[PDB]
C-alpha cells in the first residue's frame, strides 16, 4: 500500500540544474529499491537512475550518466534525483517507482508501484537570429 508522491519539477533553461524529490508513505521505506523513468512528449516511458535499498548499487541510461546524481535519505522517507548541466532533449515528466524485490538498470516493468509525475520543461527564451 506504499505511495509514491514526486516534487521538484519546473522550467528550465538549457545547461540549468534541477533537483527532484520523491517520498513514500509510511516507515518501512528502507525496504524499498527505487527508480526514476521519464516519458518525453507523446514517447515511450524510459529508464533514467535506479537505486538499491542500502544507497550501495546506482544505475544511470546512458543519455543522462555523469549529468544526474541518484541518492536517497532513509530519515525523510525520499529518493532525489539531482540534474546538472539540463538539455531540451531532457524536457519529460519524471516519474518514480518503487519494489521490495528488484533493482538493476531498467526493469520499468517489474516494478510494483509507481509515483504520479513531475513536469521538467527545458527551454530557451526561442530566440532566433536569422
Amino acid at each position: 500500500d506504499v505511495q509514491l508522491v514526486e516534487s521538484g519539477g519546473g522550467l528550465v533553461h538549457p545547461g540549468g540544474s534541477l533537483r527532484l524529490s520523491c517520498a513514500a508513505s509510511g516507515r518501512t521505506f528502507s525496504d524499498y529499491a527505487l527508480g526514476w523513468f521519464r516519458q518525453a512528449p507523446g514517447k515511450d516511458r524510459e529508464f533514467v537512475a535506479a537505486i538499491s535499498w542500502s544507497g550501495g548499487s546506482t544505475y544511470y541510461a546512458d543519455s543522462v550518466q555523469g549529468r544526474f546524481t541518484i541518492s536517497r535519505d532513509n530519515d525523510k522517507n525520499s529518493v532525489y534525483l539531482q540534474m546538472n548541466s539540463l538539455k531540451p532533449e531532457d524536457t519529460a515528466v519524471y516519474y518514480c517507482a518503487a519494489d521490495k524485490y528488484y533493482t538493476g538498470p531498467g526493469g520499468e516493468s517489474v516494478y510494483d508501484y509507481w509515483g504520479r509525475g513531475t513536469q521538467v520543461t527545458v527551454s530557451s527564451h526561442h530566440h532566433h537570429h536569422h
